[PDB]
Order: C-alpha cells, then structure tokens, then sequence
C-alpha cells in the first residue's frame, strides 16, 4: 500500500516543490483547471465571475494557492499518523462537500497533482499511492 520509499519522495519532492510555490502554486491551478472545466465553475465566487485565463495572476489566486499548501504540508508531514490524516481529512471533506463538490473531483486534483510533481523529482507511482489513501479516509465523509 504505502512503502517506506513511497513516503520518502512524497516527504522529499514536496519540500522542493514547496520552497518553489510562490510560482509553482497558480501554475498548478492553471493546470487543473484546464483539465476540468468543472472544477473552475466551483470557483466563480473566488474569481468574480473572471475568466479561466484571466486569473494567474490575482491575488485570489495566490490566497488560494497558500491555502492549498498549509494542508498538503500536514499531510505529508503525518503519513506515519493514520489518527491525524483522519482529523484533517474529515474537516476537509465537510468542508468540501458543503460546497457541491464530488469525491469524483477531489479524485481530480490529486490525479494532477500527482502528475505535476514529477517536475519536483517526485515518483508518479508514489504520488498516486498517497493520494489512494487519503481518498480512503475522505471517501466516507463525501
Ligand atoms: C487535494 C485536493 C484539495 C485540497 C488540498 C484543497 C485544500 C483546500 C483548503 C485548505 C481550503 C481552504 C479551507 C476551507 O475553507 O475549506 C480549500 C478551499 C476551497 N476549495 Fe479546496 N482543496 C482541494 C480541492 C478542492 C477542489 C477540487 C475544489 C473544487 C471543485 C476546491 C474548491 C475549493 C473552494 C471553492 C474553496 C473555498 C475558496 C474560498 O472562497 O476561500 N478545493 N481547499
Ligand atoms: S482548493
């Protein structure tokens, strides 16, 4: 399920990508929502109704780009804490689902995510396994 290697270019490739993600952040959300348009509709509060190119460079965008940093950092920060992925993973999901959003969505984001971290020396396979389990505790909650 999870090696120790596993967990060991997660933890090591996010510090890289983290270190970059006063750029690396909105790129990232670029490419998610060129991927799915659906995903981009359930910001168009955050946005003001901008269009999808438009919005790189906002401030929304680097708040939001923050946001999505603090809570992948104490994620990676506990995969040998199966209790503290739990808590965090059930404010997530409420939060989440409270907004309309589908497990298919979150499902998504860590698909790409998983993707974009090769750029940091991440292993896609490695990503991929991290993101089966978090799914597995969000899932019931969604
Ligand atoms: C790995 C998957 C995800 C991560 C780490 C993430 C993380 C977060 C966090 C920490 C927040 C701010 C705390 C809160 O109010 O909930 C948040 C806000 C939000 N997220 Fe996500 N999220 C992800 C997926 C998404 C997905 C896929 C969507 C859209 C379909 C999304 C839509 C939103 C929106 C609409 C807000 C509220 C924005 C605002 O007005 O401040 N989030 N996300
Ligand atoms: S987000």
């Amino acid at each position: 399920s999870l090696e120790a290697a596993q967990k060991s270019n997660v933890t090591s490739s996010w510090a890289k990508a983290s270190a970059a993600w006063g750029t690396a952040g909105p790129e990232f959300f670029m490419a998610l929502f060129d991927a799915h348009d659906d995903v981009f509709a359930k910001f168009s509060g955050l946005f003001s109704g901008a269009a999808k190119g438009t919005v790189k460079n906002t401030p929304e965008m680097a708040a939001q780009a923050q946001s999505f940093k603090g809570l992948v950092s104490n994620w990676v920060d506990n995969l040998d804490n199966a209790g503290a992925l739990e808590g965090q993973c059930k404010t997530f999901a409420a939060n989440h689902k409270a907004r309309g959003i589908s497990a298919g969505q979150l499902e998504a984001a860590f698909k790409v995510l998983s993707g974009f971290m090769k750029s940091y020396g991440g292993d896609e396979g490695a990503w991929t396994a991290v993101a089966g389990a978090l799914m597995g505790e969000i899932e019931p909650d969604m």
